[PDB]
This record gives C-alpha cells, structure tokens and sequence, in this order.
C-alpha cells in the first residue's frame, strides 16, 4: 500500500470493509440483496402471469447489471481482506466484533498524517460538504408546491452524482478551478447542465424505481401491518432528520450507535403529552360501565341477553383502562426532551425558551415520524426529485459553487476540507 | 392586580389554577365530578326503586349546592385565566405542560417580595401550621378506644374549619389576638365552642357521607377487586403517612412528584423479607410433586384418572413456583430502605439502629398500607371524627392557642409564618 | 456610533482607550514621553556644548512632529472619552481599575455581532496574521551572517508598514486582490518595491534612532548598573520570546498579565541548575578559611598584621557562603519548568522528552535573557533591520502573498480572519 497515491479512497475502502464486517458478511449481504430483488421480480411476474415481456426484460437487465457490478467488485474486496489480515493483523474471526479504535490503532502502528481525526477528515471529506450544504440551506430541497423539505435516498444519490462528481477530482479532492473566483460563472453554468441531465434520467428511472419500491415494501410489511397493528406505531427518524443530527467527521457507525441509543428516549418523550380532558372522560365512562357490570355480576350470582352486555362492557372497560395512565406516573416533558437531546445533540435556538412546550413536540414529531409515513414519503420523493432537479436545484447552482470557494479551508496534512468541519 | 391587597389568596389562586392545568381542565374535572356524584345517586335510587323520597331530595339538594357553587366560582377562574394569558404570557396550550418554575419566572418578571421561597411561604402559610400541628402532636388525632391515629379527609376539613377559620383573618393572616398572652384564656374557650358545633354538624352529615362513600367505592372497585385480584395488593400511603412525609413550604405538586416516584422503591422494599422456612417447605413440596409428575408422564408415554392427577399436580407446582424466589436473587432490606428514604425523607430516630430490622418493616407497612384497607379506614374515619371533635380535640384546645403564640415568627416581607417552616 | 461603518478601528480605539486608562492617563503619558525625549535632546546638546546645529535641528524637528501628532490626536481621545462616559456609563474615576470584561458587558448592553470572541477577532485581526507569520516562519527574520532571529520594535514597525498597510484596506480588512490566485505575481512584486523603499528609509533613520536609543538607555540605566549590580542580573523575555508565547485573539493586557505572572516561575526555574563540582570546591575553601579564622580568633583572645588576615578571611568566607546553597534545599528542574509552562504555554515538541535537561535550560535562557543583553540587541537590531528589508524580506515576499490567500478563512459576522486564529 506504499504506492497508493489515492489515500482518501483507500481509507474509505478500509472503512467500508470494517463496517461491512469482512468479506464474508459483505458477500452474503450483497448476495441476499440481489436474491431479494430477483425474488420480488419473479414473484410479481408470476402472480400476474409484449409490454409485460419488455418491462420484465428491463427489470432483469437492471438486476444483471447489479450482479455484474458485484462480481466486478469482488477482487477489490479480496485485496482489502488481505490488507486486513496481513498488514493490520486483524483476524477474520475478529471482524464482526472489532472496534474502529482498534483498527485505527493497528493502522497507526503500520504507518502525511494518519491520526484518528485526519482519517475521519479523509473518509468524510465529501460527507462534510453534504452536511454543510443541507444544514445551512445552501441547496434548496424544499418542494415548490407541497412546501416540504424532503431528502430521499435518490435525492442524495443525485446530489452526489451532479455535484460531488463534478466538484471533486477522480483522485478525490477539491478541483483547482473551484477556488479561482474568476471561473465562478463557467462552473455555475456547467452545473445546471448536470442538474438538467440528471432530471432527464430521473424522469425515466423514477417510475420504475418507485414501482419496485412500493411492491417491495408491500410484500415486506403487509403481514406485520395487517396482522400486528402494535408494530404500526413504530416511529423512526426521517432521512432528513438523520442529516440534521449528523455532526462533522462523525463516522457513520458512531452516528448509528448514538441514534439507535436515542429511540428509547424519543419514545419516552413523545408520550409525556397526555390529553387530560380525555383521560377524565374515559375515567368517567369506565366508572359507569363498571357500575353496570357490578350490578350485572351481583345479580347473575342470584339468577344464573345479559351475557352479551357483560362481554361488551368487559371489552369497553378493557379498552378504557389502556388510555387511562397509571396513578403514580409523573409526566415531565422537559427532562425527557433533555434526555433525548443528550443523544440527538440537536436543540434549535427557539427550543431553549419552552422545552416543555407542545409546539416543540410537534416539531420533534415532524423529525421523528411513523415508519409507514416514512415509507410513503420515500416513495413519493423518488417521484418528486425530478421536480427538484429541474426547478429548485438549478436556481441554487451559483451559490453551491460559491460555497465550495468561500467555505473551504486547507488543513495541513489532510488537504482542502469544509470550513465547517474545522469549527464543530 | 396592582389593587389586590390580599396577596396570599391571590397567590393561592394562581397556584391552584396552575395545578388544575387551566380553565378547560378545571371545568372538565368539576363537571365530571358532579356527573359522577349524580350518576351514583340516580343509579342507587334506580336499582332500589316517603323516607326514600326525602333522602333522595336531601342528596339531590347537596348535589345542587355543589353545582351552584361551581357555577358561582367560574368567573374567578375566568379572571385568573386572563391574568395567565395576558400578564404572565403563558399560552392556553402550554398549561398542561408548563412547570411551576416557569410560572415563577414570569411572575417575578411581571413584578413586598415575590421570591420563590416567599411565594411558597404565602401559599402554604396555613399548611405549614397544619404540618406542625400534626407532626409535633400539638393536636391529638388518636382515637380514645381503638388507639389509632387516623387523619381522614373529613378530619382535616374539620381542622381547617374549626381552627384555621378562627385563627386567621379573612385577609388570610394570623389574627392579632393570638400573640397577646393575656387573651390565651378567652380564645382557648371560644375554640372549644367551635369543636362542639363541628362535632354536632358531623354527627348529622357523617352518616350520609360515609354511605355515599361506601356506595361510590363499591361501584368503582367491585369489578377490579372481584375480577382482577392482582390489583388487590396495590399498596398506597395512608393519608396520615402523607402528612408525616410532607415538608414545610413544599408545594403540593412537588410533594406529589416525589411521593409517586417512591412507590417503586417502596414496593421493592416490602418484598425483601421472605419466609425462608416456608420457601424451603414449598421447595420440598414442589420436588415431591415433580417426582410424581415425572413418573406419571414417563408411564403415560408407554400406556396412553391419571390425567386428573397430572392436571392437579401441574396446578400445585405452578402455585409453588410463584412463592419460591429466583436463585440468583439478592435480598438486601437495608439498601432498599435507604432507597425509599431518599424519597420519603422520613427516617425516625430509632430506625437508624436497625434498618435491616423486621420491626422497621412492620412500621413502614403501617405507613404504606393496602388500598382496600385505606378505603375501609377512610370510611370508618368519617364516622369516628365526631368522637375526636367531642372528646380529644377540646382537651387539646388550649395547647393549640399556645402553639400559635409560641411558634409564630415574623419573616420580613412575608409576614407571620410558623416557626418550624423557617428551620426546615 | 450608529454611523461608524469602520467597526474594526472603532473597537481598536475603544480597546486602546481602555488600556491607556482614560484620557487623563493617556495625555499624561504622552506628555511625559515628549518631555523625556526633549530632556534627552537638550541635555545631550548641553553637556557637549554647523553640523551640531543641523543635527540638533533634525532632532527637534522630529520632536515637533511628535508633538504635533499628539495635539492632532487629542480630539479623537475626547470623542472616545465621551463614548465611554455617556454610552458605556463607565465613570472617569473607574478607568484605572475597571476590567475588560466589564467594558465588554457594557458594550454588549449598548448594542453584525459583538460577542467577546468577535470583538477580540476584530481588534486583533492583523495581530493574528503577525503571530502566524512570525511563529510559522512565513517571513524570515534570521540575519544572514550572525544567524540569529531578531525581532526589534523597528522590525515590527517596518513589517506593519510594508505588509499590513499594503494587504489591508483603509477600512481595515483583507483586500480583495489577495484571494484571487491569478494576481499572485503582481502583488508579490509590488511588495518587494515596498521592502526596498522601507530599507532605504531605514538606512537613513536607523543611525539617528540607535544613537538616541543608546543615549537614552545610558542616561536611564548607568546609575543602577554601576551603583546597584544586584539589578544587573534582572532577566526579561526577549521581544521575540513575547511573540512566540503570544496566542491568537489574546488581547494585549491579558498577555501582559500572564507574562508578568510568569517571571517568578522563570527566575525560580533558571536557578535549579547549580554546579555541584563548584559548590564542593567552595565548601572546601570555606572550611579551610574557617579553620584559619578559628585559630586566629582563639589566639587573639590571648594575645590582643593578623587583623588584615582576619578581615580578608571574613570577606572570602562571606563570598563563599553566597554560592553554597542551603542544605535543606530541593532542586527539581522539571516541576519548575512545568510551573513556568503553565504561564508561557510554550513547550516545543522536543522538550517533552527531557524537561530535566540542560539543553532545555539553554534554550529557555535564549528566550529569557538579561535586560542589558536585550538593550544591546534592541540597539543592534535597529541597525540590522535594513539588512532584513534588503536581503531576507524580498526573497520571502511571494510566500507572504500566498500566506494571505491560503490561510484566510471567513468567519461569519467577523469577516476574513487568519485561518490559524480559528484553530487555537
Ligand atoms: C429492478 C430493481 C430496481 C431497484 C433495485 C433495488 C433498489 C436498489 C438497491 C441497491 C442499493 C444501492 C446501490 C447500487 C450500487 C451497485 C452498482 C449498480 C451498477 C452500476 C453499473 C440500495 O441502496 C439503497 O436502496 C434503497 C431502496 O432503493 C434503500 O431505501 C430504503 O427503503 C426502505 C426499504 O425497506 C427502508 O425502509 C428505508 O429505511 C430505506 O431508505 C436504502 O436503504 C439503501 O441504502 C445497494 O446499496 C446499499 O444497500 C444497502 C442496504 O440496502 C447497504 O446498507 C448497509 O450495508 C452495510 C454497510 O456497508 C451494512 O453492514 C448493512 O447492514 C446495510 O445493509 C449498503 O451497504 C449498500 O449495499
Ligand atoms: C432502475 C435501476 C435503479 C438504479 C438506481 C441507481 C443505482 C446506482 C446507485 C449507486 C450509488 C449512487 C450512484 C449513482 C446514482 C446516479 C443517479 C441515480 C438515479 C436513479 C436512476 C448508491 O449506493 C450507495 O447508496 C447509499 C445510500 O444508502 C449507501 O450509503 C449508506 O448510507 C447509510 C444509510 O443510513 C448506511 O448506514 C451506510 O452504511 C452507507 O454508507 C451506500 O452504501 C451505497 O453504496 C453509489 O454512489 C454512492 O457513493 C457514495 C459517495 O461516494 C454515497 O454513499 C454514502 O453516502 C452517505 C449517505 O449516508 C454516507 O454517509 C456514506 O457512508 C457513503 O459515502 C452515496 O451518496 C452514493 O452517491
Ligand atoms: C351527596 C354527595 C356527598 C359527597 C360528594 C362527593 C365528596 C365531596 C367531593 C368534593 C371535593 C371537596 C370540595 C367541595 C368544595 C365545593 C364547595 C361546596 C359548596 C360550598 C357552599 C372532594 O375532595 C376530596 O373528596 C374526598 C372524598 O370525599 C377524596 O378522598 C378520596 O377518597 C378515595 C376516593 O377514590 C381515594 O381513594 C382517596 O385517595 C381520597 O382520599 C379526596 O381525594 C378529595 O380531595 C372536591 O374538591 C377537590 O376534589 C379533588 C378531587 O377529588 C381535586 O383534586 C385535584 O384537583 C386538581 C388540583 O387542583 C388536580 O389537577 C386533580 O388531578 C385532582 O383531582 C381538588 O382540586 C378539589 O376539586
Ligand atoms: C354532605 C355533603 C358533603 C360536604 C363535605 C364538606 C364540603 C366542603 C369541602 C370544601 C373544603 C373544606 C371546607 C369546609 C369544611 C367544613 C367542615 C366539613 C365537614 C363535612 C360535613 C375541601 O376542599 C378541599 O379539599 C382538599 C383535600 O383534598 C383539597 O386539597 C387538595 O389536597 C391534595 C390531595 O393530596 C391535592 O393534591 C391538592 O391538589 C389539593 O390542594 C382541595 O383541593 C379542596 O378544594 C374547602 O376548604 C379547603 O381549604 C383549603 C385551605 O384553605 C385546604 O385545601 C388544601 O389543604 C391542603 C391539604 O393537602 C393542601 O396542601 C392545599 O393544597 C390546600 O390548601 C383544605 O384544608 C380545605 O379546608
Ligand atoms: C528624535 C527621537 C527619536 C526616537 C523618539 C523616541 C522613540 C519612539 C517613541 C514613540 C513610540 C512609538 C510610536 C509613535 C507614534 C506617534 C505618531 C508619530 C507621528 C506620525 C505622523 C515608542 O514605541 C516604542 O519605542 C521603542 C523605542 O524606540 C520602545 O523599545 C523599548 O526600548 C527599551 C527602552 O527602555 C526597552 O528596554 C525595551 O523593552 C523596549 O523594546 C518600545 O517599548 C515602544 O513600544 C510611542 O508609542 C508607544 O510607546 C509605548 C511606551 O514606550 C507605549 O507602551 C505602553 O502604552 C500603554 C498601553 O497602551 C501602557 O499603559 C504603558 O504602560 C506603556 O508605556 C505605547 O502605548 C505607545 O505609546
Ligand atoms: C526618526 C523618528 C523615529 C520614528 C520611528 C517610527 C515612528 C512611527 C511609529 C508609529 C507605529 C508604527 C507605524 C509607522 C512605522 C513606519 C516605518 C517606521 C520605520 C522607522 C523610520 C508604532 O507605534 C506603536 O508601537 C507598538 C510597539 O510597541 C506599540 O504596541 C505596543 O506593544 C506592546 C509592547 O509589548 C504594548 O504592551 C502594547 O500596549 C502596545 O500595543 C503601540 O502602542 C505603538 O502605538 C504605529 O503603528 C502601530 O500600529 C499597530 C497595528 O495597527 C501596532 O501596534 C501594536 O502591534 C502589536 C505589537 O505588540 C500589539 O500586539 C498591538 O497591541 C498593537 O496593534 C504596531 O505594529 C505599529 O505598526
């Protein structure tokens, strides 16, 4: 590896081999991914059975492209596995459980600079620019009519292809033409001619991706969402909430740990806002039905459709007892919210006034939505991303170019990084 | 509010509007309260159907008095809601979740002194005297024959009407005649002529209140206590335990929070005292029945009323497994008790010797009783309070007067407070 | 002050009015400064008494220029005094003792951003670039032949006139042409044509400044350095040591406090390196002379030029006792050095190996020199600065330009600051 001369991509591959947990796990996951896609395709073309033949040929050609890419990438995985076993001296059996600090320790042992912070800046060199574009509103992801900021996975794929393939070298570093203030008019017009091409390609590949996605999600979740409604209120952070919470140089797996360790706190928080005027009503109704049931039971022990009424009242009382919280339950929304914020690290300025508020809870529930709503939006966004790539993104092209010139700072030994990554 | 000149009652109304959680919640609770009373009355007069007409007229006249009082009080609630929205700038939607410290912050912003501690001393000016009368034995609430200290809700209503209406101004402050040591013989005899009148009124309104209370509690709890015995061992603090734990100037909702946050610790503590000589016996019996069942099952797999015996033994073994605790369970009564005391703040002097003891647990279970026992005593105390108001309270009248003269201290900017409130 | 539009210079004037401690103290100091200069001139032209008339006319013309400038600047001082009394509400009697945090508090009360850190970045906007040029070797201040880094006060005056008058606006901010990478060849050649002009002016004003300086220092220090040699070993930090210790955005008076609070630690540290092979010799010599003196005193009490020998031996023994340290004295150079570094905040990388070392002490004594050596070098540097401005500075001109383009970062609300000021 002494002849890399492309240290950024090498470190990124080291990291994605770590988070993939070795060649075995990576190959297994990719295999089951293409198997799931192919099963969806085959089962959908079976239960429904010219135009059908042509669209099936299209789908299977995409599947074969995926397969061919995976087969092409296998050798790079082997090179990295060899680098892990031999150079890093990390056992193939230690992969699913070794930490990133241990890999960093071995990597510093093996060998301008390779500090932990430097390696984080080199792995996340483009992700930091993405965090800074999204969080600072440099790029407008708000729909023109629906008035909503949506960040699907196709949105960020298109952002990474239009911008970060155009702004960064093949060697993976900010091109020279993006700090020259005189070229700000040529680049800011060769960038709209990329947004337009990506919008054209998405207007062709977005229907046949949203269709596959809705079919896959239906097949996967129909069983649970019609035979287990308890798992219908499972809440998760929206994909835009996961880029609002992200910090700079915070590698993906650290972020995943500290976000998964926050769902307990968030589920607790969103429950600290009961409806007392409704709890009181249901307490009253439970009292009435309990009086009726007491009379009925005390009269049936002396005269053995009163059983229908007894069953109905038992059902209604069991319904009511679920709404009525425990007596010895202390509701404290502000400390629940602070317990959440110790994980999400995200407290807007105007929260600090009223963290007990209900408006704060409305906002946090805009960030922490239902999983089914997240699915509906991850399907509608694949359709509405061409709207962005045609109407809101070109108008924001100039700014983007300027953002890469103003807010780029040279950190010695790393290179040109985002200027926001060096503050926080 | 610049023309109040009755700051104590104004602050008390601010506080009870806070703890009632706004005009909406207060009105809803009062409405469902009169609805529950009226439903009990109507259903009891229905399932049972002169004397009946007369007693029904009496009950409905009391109900109408309650209704008329609530309708009379509504305008004061509106005045306070206006003061909350306009002057305090607390949103009507922030009421169920705003804290008392936020209300104090707004109230100090708006405007002798209005510190947090001063407002607590003005809201709890009579409650501090009550805590000091009850905890220091100035007033004797021990029954003459049953030899038990009972503090029902009617007991404290009678104490607040006999004493605190006679001792405190209409403006809500210690009358002047109660610090003059020469009038200690006139006041200590105009106070027995109040205990006697209250005893006479209670000997008339105590039967028709205990009757309503037992009917209400029967209707409410018969369903749960005959169809869910698991909620028969629900333990709660007796009303006298809640005045023993109360601290001075600790507003009601803080006390409620720290008492509700103690039921987990108390339930844990009362379980750290198993019967080892009984656990051993049930372990032996489970072993015997398991041997029998093993033989029976191993003999029925070769010869398919042995099923009756198998079912009976399964039932008995399931019974036995519930008593036998887990093996890896560590019983530690002293640290459980300390975990409780960190909430109740109540450790008598003689506990500090043996907090591992069983006598300490007997006392704490006198404080932390069963809810059904609490109901039986809250019904028997409504009957036995005239005994107090006739025989034990007059004999303790003199002391009471002296208590208000000796143990009153003038805190500057607040007024005459209890001398115990300023120590702890 | 709402119409300033030159916030940087306004804040710098606020700060220099604070550190000057009011109009009274500023005027008094300037007055005694011109009085000291004029006294030196008059006394030197008196004790020595064409060429004399001409050089005296030159000196007095410089004095009159200084006087005229002070008289010109008085009105700005009055404007700032009014701003301090009226707007800031800081009493004229509170000036010599008010802190900078109190001035910051008042200034934030009065009114893109005016945080403490922002005001520090605006006051020290050019000083941060100076710290970064000097500490990072962007500019070469090492003499070509003597091989020594000298930073006189004239050196930094010339740096501030050649560079910071050319690089920064009249409004006080980095000119636009210094971030355009295409103009790096025009600016890097209009900067050598400034170093050359400054070298020419210094080759004319350096003799008649070094002469005045040596005369002033002779007059001031001859008395103390010939009639009090105890104040000849007074050590101070060299002017280059005071730019090596300086941190970014550390205002001048904070730096002065933490450097003055370090001279005790430095004086302690430089004494932890005694010469044991010399202490032993002087102990032996003191023993010999004490034996001789004991014999002489015990023989003169029986036979009253032995007195000459007794006096000489007393003198030599008094000399020896000064070198020999106390017995109960514990020498610990490493913790003395750490006590120093807690103030200077300056520990090179190669110190961390051997902080007990003698080479570390040699380096620290290169930083912490004798005051008389500092005077000799502050006089020789005024002569040798044209050498820098002619031979070492032009060769380093290009780099300087690049330094202002590479290492400039835009902090929002402040402006273009040095990129090193935002790290540490
Ligand atoms: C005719 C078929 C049409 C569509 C086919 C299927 C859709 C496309 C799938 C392909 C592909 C993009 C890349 C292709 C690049 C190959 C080059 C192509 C040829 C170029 C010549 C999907 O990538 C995205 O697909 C999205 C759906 O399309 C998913 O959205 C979801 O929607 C809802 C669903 O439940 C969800 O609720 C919602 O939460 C999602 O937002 C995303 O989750 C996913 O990231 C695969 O790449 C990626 O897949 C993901 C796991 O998916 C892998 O994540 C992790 O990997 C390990 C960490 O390294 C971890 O250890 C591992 O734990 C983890 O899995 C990635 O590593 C990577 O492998
Ligand atoms: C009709 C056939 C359907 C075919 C659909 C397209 C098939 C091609 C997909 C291939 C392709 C898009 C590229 C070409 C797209 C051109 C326009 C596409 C328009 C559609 C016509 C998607 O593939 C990527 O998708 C990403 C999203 O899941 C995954 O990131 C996961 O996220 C976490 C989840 O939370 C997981 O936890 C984590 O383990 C994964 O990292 C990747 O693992 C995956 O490889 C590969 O490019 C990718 O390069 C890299 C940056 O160089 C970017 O990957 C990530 O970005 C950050 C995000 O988080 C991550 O921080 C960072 O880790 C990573 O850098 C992507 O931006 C993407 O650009
Ligand atoms: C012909 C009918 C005969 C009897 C009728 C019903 C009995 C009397 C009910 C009337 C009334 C006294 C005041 C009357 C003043 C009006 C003036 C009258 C006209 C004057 C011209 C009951 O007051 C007491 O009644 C006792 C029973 O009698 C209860 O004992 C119980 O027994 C067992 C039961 O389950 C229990 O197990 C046991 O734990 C109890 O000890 C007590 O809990 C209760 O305090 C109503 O006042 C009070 O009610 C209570 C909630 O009850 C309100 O508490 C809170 O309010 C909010 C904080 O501000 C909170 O936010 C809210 O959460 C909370 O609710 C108070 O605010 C206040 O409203
Ligand atoms: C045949 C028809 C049946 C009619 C029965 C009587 C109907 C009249 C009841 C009306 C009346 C009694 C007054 C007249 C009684 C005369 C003799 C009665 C003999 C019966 C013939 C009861 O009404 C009160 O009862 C209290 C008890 O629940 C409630 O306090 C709740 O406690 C917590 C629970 O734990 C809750 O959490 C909390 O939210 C509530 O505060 C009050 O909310 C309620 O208003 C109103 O007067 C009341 O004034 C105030 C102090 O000026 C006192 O209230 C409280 O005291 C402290 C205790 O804790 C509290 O610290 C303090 O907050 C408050 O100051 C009472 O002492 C009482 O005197
Ligand atoms: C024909 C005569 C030839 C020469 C004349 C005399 C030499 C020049 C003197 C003028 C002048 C430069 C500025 C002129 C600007 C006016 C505009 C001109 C007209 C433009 C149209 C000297 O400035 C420098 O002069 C150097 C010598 O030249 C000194 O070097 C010394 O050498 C050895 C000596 O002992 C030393 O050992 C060695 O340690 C030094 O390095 C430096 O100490 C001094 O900084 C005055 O400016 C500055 O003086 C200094 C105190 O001097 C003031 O420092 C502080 O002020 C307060 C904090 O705000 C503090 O509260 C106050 O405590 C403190 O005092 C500054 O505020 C400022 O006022
Ligand atoms: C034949 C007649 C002799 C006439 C000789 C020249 C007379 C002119 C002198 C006037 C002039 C030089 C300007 C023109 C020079 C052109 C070329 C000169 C060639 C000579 C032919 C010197 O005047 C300054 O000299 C400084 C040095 O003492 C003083 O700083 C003191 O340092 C501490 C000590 O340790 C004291 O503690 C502290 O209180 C003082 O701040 C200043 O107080 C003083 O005003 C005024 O310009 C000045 O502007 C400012 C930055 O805008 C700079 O001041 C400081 O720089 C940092 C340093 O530390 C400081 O951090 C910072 O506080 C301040 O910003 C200077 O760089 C200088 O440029």
């Amino acid at each position: 590896w002494a002849n890399v001369e492309n240290l950024d991509s090498f470190l990124q591959q080291v990291y994605t081999y770590y988070t993939g947990k070795g060649l075995s796990c990576i190959i297994v996951h990719r295999l089951f991914q293409i198997l799931t896609v192919s099963f969806v395709i085959g089962f959908t073309t079976f239960i429904t059975s010219p135009i059908t033949y042509l669209v099936l040929w299209l789908f299977l050609s995409f599947l074969l492209a995926l397969w061919i890419y995976y087969l092409t990438d296998i050798p790079r995985l082997w090179q990295m596995r060899e680098f892990y076993i031999h150079a890093l001296k990390i056992a193939t059996a230690d992969m699913p459980t070794v930490s990133w600090q241990r890999v960093l320790y071995r990597l510093l042992k093996l060998k301008k600079r390779l500090d932990a912070y430097a390696i984080a800046n080199r792995i996340m060199r483009k992700d930091n620019y993405f965090i800074a574009l999204i969080n600072n509103g440099i790029i407008n992801i708000e729909l023109p009519l629906l008035h909503r900021r949506i960040l699907t996975h196709t949105t960020e794929w298109n952002i990474n292809w239009c911008i970060f393939n155009f702004v960064f070298d093949e060697q993976g570093q900010l091109r020279s033409a993006f700090r020259n203030p005189n070229s700000r008019k040529r680049l800011s017009e060769e960038l709209r001619r990329r947004f337009i091409v990506a919008g054209f390609l998405n207007c062709l590949f977005a229907p046949i991706v949203a269709i596959y996605l809705v079919i896959h999600n239906f097949f996967r979740y129909f069983n649970e969402y019609h035979k287990n409604p308890g798992a219908l209120s499972t809440r998760r952070y929206t994909p835009l909430a996961l880029w609002t919470f992200r910090e700079y140089n915070e590698l993906q797996h650290f972020f995943d740990e500290r976000i998964n360790d926050s769902y307990a706190a968030a589920s607790h928080y969103v429950s600290q806002f009961p409806d007392f005027n409704m709890i009181r009503l249901f307490k009253y109704i439970s009292f009435i039905l309990g009086s009726f049931t007491a009379i009925l039971v005390i009269i049936t022990v002396f005269d053995p459709s009163v059983l229908f009424y007894l069953g109905l009242f038992g059902s209604l009382i069991a319904v009511s007892r679920s709404i009525i919280p425990d007596e010895t339950l202390v509701f404290a929304p502000e400390k629940a919210l602070r317990r959440v914020i110790t994980f999400t690290h995200y407290m807007p300025g105007w929260w600090s006034d009223n963290m007990h508020s209900k408006a704060v809870q409305q906002e946090f529930c805009s960030l922490y939505s239902y999983r089914i709503v997240n699915l509906l939006w991850e399907i509608l966004g694949i359709l509405l991303t061409p709207v962005l790539l045609f109407f809101t993104f070109p108008s924001c092209s100039q700014d983007i170019v300027d953002f890469f010139r103003e807010h780029t700072i040279n950190v010695e030994g790393v290179g040109y990084v985002c200027s926001y990554a060096v503050f926080q």
